[PDB]
């Protein structure tokens, strides 16, 4: 009931400081479903037209092959070769790939976890890059101005999509798996222009359940990584969330609109059709704790890894030594605030 999905709808004044804006949704509450949704006002807008980017290079297109039955799944991710958005595009809204008939998104969804494992299709996932024009200063995806800068800006590290902006070119069908941010980060999402996006949401106080469950249906995967969620290769319906007594909220985001994720916040989704997102991690001095609890994945090589010491060193002074001994048992409380959001 505290735990569903938020909207909001900032004013010019509201939306021009970002991370200000953040700590006054975790006021209202908004962190405690792990998502939530802001309208930005009708004036501001990223770019002025998406016509001079057809030219734009997929370098790495994937085709999502999904294997299961009674609403589990594992998504298996097959590279294509790159294509131009125009041929993206072309085969999006083909006949083959382009979105079926119907009237209410509960129609849609039904379509959605009905065919699922049929006619995979190829999402436009993981291109570097924005399309925010350099003028726009609010809300810019590129330079969110948060205390996640820290890990350039105290070690000249970047990593790619996590501090920098990744765009993802969707098409029917084409989904994200359950998982929460790497190092339980927050996201923001922004849907450029095209067909909706539609959101599942487990409220952070119930992701530890929703994780005992996808360990049960898949104890192999389990067994070689704890953190197994975190190779965005299980999905889970709806119904079988609901079968279990895992809470969950739904929501579509439309072109124009932002999607926040929060720290520990477990999403999942699909495209409805042809559009383009752009995407990134943020931070705020709420995240610092989960960060430094967070189970990763060892089991792969690349895995994104981000030292806390910064973080602890500056903001939690008087816990470093302890933390650094390895005895700060801090124990995380989902439904406070930011420390921030004080002055609301
Ligand atoms: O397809 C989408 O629209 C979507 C929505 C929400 N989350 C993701 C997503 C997919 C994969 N990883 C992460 N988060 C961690 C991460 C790690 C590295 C680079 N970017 C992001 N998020 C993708
Ligand atoms: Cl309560
Ligand atoms: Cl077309
Ligand atoms: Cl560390
Ligand atoms: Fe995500
Ligand atoms: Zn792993």
């Amino acid at each position: 009931p505290s735990a569903r999905i938020m909207t909001f709808y900032p004013t010019m004044e509201e939306f021009r400081n970002f991370s200000r804006y953040i700590a006054y949704i975790e006021s209202q509450g908004a962190h405690r479903a792990g998502l939530a949704k802001v309208v930005p006002p009708k004036e501001w807008k990223p770019r002025a037209s998406y016509d001079d980017i057809d030219d734009l290079v997929i370098p790495a297109p994937i085709q999502q092959l999904v294997t299961g039955q009674s609403g589990l799944f594992t998504q298996y991710n097959i590279q294509k070769k790159a294509m131009t958005v125009r041929e993206f595009r072309k085969i999006a809204n083909s006949d083959k790939y382009c979105t079926p008939r119907y009237s209410e998104f509960e129609e849609l969804e039904r379509k959605y976890w009905k065919n699922l494992t049929f006619n995979p299709p190829i999402y436009g996932a993981d291109v570097n890059g924005t399309l925010y024009e350099k003028h726009v200063d609010e809300w810019n995806i590129g330079r969110l101005r948060t205390i996640l800068d820290l890990v350039e800006k105290e070690s000249g590290i970047t990593i790619e999509g996590v501090n920098t902006p990744y765009l993802y070119f969707g098409m029917w069908k084409t989904s994200f798996a359950w998982h929460t941010e790497d190092m339980d980060l927050y996201s923001i999402n922004y849907l450029h222009f095209g067909e909706p996006k539609s959101w599942y949401s487990v409220p952070p106080e119930h992701g530890k359940r929703l994780e005992r469950l996808a360990k049960g249906f898949f104890p192999g995967s389990a067994q070689s990584c704890e953190a197994f969620l975190r190779h965005k290769m299980t999905l889970i319906s709806p119904l079988m969330l609901k079968k279990y007594g895992i809470p969950f909220d739904k929501v579509t985001q439309e072109a124009g609109e932002f999607m926040i994720t929060f720290p520990y916040g477990y999403h999942a989704g699909f495209n409805h059709g042809f559009n383009c997102a752009e995407s990134t991690n943020f931070a705020t001095r709420r995240w610092i704790e989960y960060g430094k609890q967070a189970v990763l994945c060892s089991c792969r090589k690349d895995m994104v890894k981000i030292s806390m010491d910064v973080f602890v060193r500056k903001f939690q002074p008087e816990r470093y030594k302890l933390w650094k001994a390895g005895k700060d048992n801090t124990v995380i409380d989902h439904t406070l605030p930011t420390p921030e959001a004080a002055e609301f």
